[PDB]
C-alpha cells in the first residue's frame, strides 16, 4: 500500500484514461482560500478513497475510481502559504506531485471530449466560483461551515460544527477504513497540521470531531505502550509551533500576496437586482506593521486599491488578527464606494464593537479596531450580507 506521496506520483504518471472511469473524471476540491485545512482535507480524502477501493473492506461493495485531489490556486501561489509549505516537506509531499489550477485545466483539456468532471467539495459545500466552468456534477460534500443548503443529493453530504474539516473527512474515513493504523500514520502529520493550526492547538474552536480525530491519532502513534508519556503531546506542541510560526510569517511578500494568500469573494444580493462584489482578505499582523513593511500608509493603501480594480471589487475588506501579551486583537479595514462601505459599516459597528482609528467613511477608505475578537470573516460576511439587504435600491 502507497504512502500519500507514492499515491500522488502514482496519479501523476497514470494516463488518463486510467484515472478517469466510464467518461467521467473525478476530482476532489477544497475553497478558494487554499489554506491547511482545504488541501489537507482534498488530499486525504482522495488518499482514503484509493486505499479503501483496492483493499477488503470494500469487498461485495465494488466500483470506485481515482479521485484526483484539487488545490484551488495557481501553482506558484502556494509559496505564500509557508506553513503548508512546511508540513508537505515532512510528509515528503513535492509540489510536482499536486495538483493546482493549472493542472485541472490540463486534465480538462486533454480528457476526451465527452467526459464529465464531477467534484467532491471539502470545506465548502458549494462549488469554488472560478471552477463553475469546468466542474459538471457535484457528487459528494465534507465541510465545517455555513450550510448554503445546495447539492442536497450529494453522497456523503456532511455540513457539520467542526475546529477543523480535516477531523470531520479523517473520521468519515476512519470508520469505513475500520481504523486502518497504516492509513492513519500515513496521514496524521497532514491531518494533524490541519486540525491543530484550526484548533489553535486543541485550546479553541474545538468540536467533538476534533477531539475524536485527535483520540484516534494518539492511539496510533503510541501504539501499544504500558504507560502514556508526555512526548507524544510535547512533539504536538513543537509541530504546532513550526506550523503557526510560518502561517504567521509574511515577511518578504508583496501587499498583493498578503491580499490574496487568504482571500475570499462573494455577491451579495440585495434589494436591487445589481449584486454587491466583495472580497475580503484575512492578514495575520495589524495595520501598522503592514504599512511599515511596505512603504507607509499611503503606499500601501494605494496597492489595495489596485487588488481591488484588478478583482472587479465594488468592496475590499481586510480582517487582521494577531495575538500580543495572551491578548487577542483584531482590525476591519474597509474600501469601496463611500454611500456603500459608510451605511455597510454604520449597521455593523456594534455588532463588531468598531473604533475608528484611520481614514472616514465619507471618503470610502476607513480603519478600525474591531474590539469583538470573537468575530473572525466567518461572522463578518453575514453581518455585511444582513446590512446590506437593508440598503435602499
Ligand atoms: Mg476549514
Amino acid at each position: 500500500r502507497k504512502t500519500v506521496p507514492e499515491f500522488l506520483a502514482h496519479l501523476k504518471s497514470l494516463p488518463i484514461s486510467k484515472i478517469a472511469s466510464n467518461d467521467v473524471l473525478t476530482i476532489c476540491v477544497g475553497n478558494e482560500s487554499a489554506d491547511m485545512d482545504s488541501i489537507a482535507s482534498a488530499i486525504t480524502y482522495s488518499y482514503c478513497q484509493y486505499i479503501y477501493n483496492e483493499g477488503t473492506y470494500s469487498e461485495e461493495k465494488k466500483k470506485g475510481s481515482f479521485i484526483v485531489p484539487i488545490i484551488d490556486i495557481p501553482r506558484e501561489d502556494l509559496s505564500l502559504r509557508r506553513d503548508v509549505m512546511y508540513v508537505l516537506e515532512k510528509l515528503k509531499i513535492k509540489e510536482e506531485e499536486l495538483f493546482f489550477i493549472e493542472d485541472l485545466k490540463s486534465l480538462k483539456q486533454n480528457v476526451s471530449q465527452g467526459t464529465e468532471l464531477n467534484s467532491y467539495l471539502v470545506d465548502n459545500n458549494d462549488t469554488p466560483k472560478n471552477l463553475k466552468n469546468y466542474i459538471d456534477n457535484v457528487v459528494g460534500i465534507i465541510d465545517h461551515h455555513f450550510d448554503l443548503q445546495k447539492h442536497l443529493d450529494a453522497e456523503p453530504r456532511i455540513v457539520k460544527v467542526s475546529g477543523s474539516c480535516s477531523s470531520l473527512v479523517f473520521n468519515y474515513w476512519y470508520e469505513k477504513l475500520q481504523g486502518d493504523r497504516e492509513v492513519v500514520m500515513n496521514i496524521a502529520p497532514l491531518l494533524m497540521g490541519a486540525i491543530l493550526i484550526d484548533t489553535s492547538n486543541m485550546r479553541r474552536k474545538v468540536e467533538e470531531s476534533d477531539k475524536l480525530a485527535i483520540e484516534r491519532c494518539q492511539a496510533v502513534l503510541s501504539g501499544a505502550v504500558n504507560e502514556v508519556s508526555a512526548q507524544g503531546l510535547e512533539d504536538s506542541s513543537e509541530f504546532y509551533k513550526e506550523i503557526k510560526s510560518r502561517k504567521n510569517d509574511i515577511k518578504g511578500f508583496s501587499v498583493s500576496d498578503i491580499l490574496k494568500k487568504d482571500y475570499k469573494q462573494f455577491n451579495f444580493q440585495g434589494k436591487g437586482h445589481k449584486g454587491l462584489e466583495i472580497g475580503l482578505s484575512s492578514i495575520v499582523k495589524r495595520m501598522s506593521w503592514l504599512f511599515n513593511e511596505h512603504g507607509g500608509e499611503a503606499d500601501f493603501v494605494n496597492q489595495c486599491r489596485r487588488f481591488q480594480a484588478e478583482r472587479g471589487l465594488d468592496v475590499l475588506v481586510l480582517l487582521t488578527s494577531w495575538r500580543k501579551a495572551g491578548d487577542s486583537h483584531r482590525e476591519l479595514v474597509i474600501l469601496g464606494d463611500s454611500n456603500v462601505v459608510r451605511e455597510l459599516i454604520e449597521r455593523v459597528s456594534d455588532k463588531l464593537q468598531l473604533q475608528l482609528f484611520g481614514g472616514n467613511l465619507d471618503g470610502g477608505v476607513a480603519m478600525f479596531k474591531q474590539l469583538n475578537v470573537e468575530a473572525t470573516r466567518k461572522q463578518v460576511v453575514p453581518y455585511l450580507e444582513e446590512a446590506y439587504s437593508n440598503l435602499e435600491e
